[PDB]
């Protein structure tokens, strides 16, 4: 449900943090926190600052 693509790259420091690649599409399932969100790129799961990712939302 819902989809958003990050505009820039992200560098995680902890294992609980994932690496958000610029231009990569990540499917959001549920927001753990207001600042920390969850997502799934290919076959990996992790969390990262919601301030990064960029919501797309398109009709077509």
């Amino acid at each position: 449900m819902r989809q958003c693509k990050v505009l820039f790259e992200y560098i995680p420091q902890n294992e609980d943090e994932l690496e958000l690649k610029v231009g990569d599409i990540i499917d959001i399932n549920e927001e753990v926190e207001e600042g920390w969100w969850s997502g799934t790129l290919n076959n990996k799961l992790g969390l990262f600052p919601s301030n990064f990712v960029k919501e797309l939302e398109l009709e077509h």
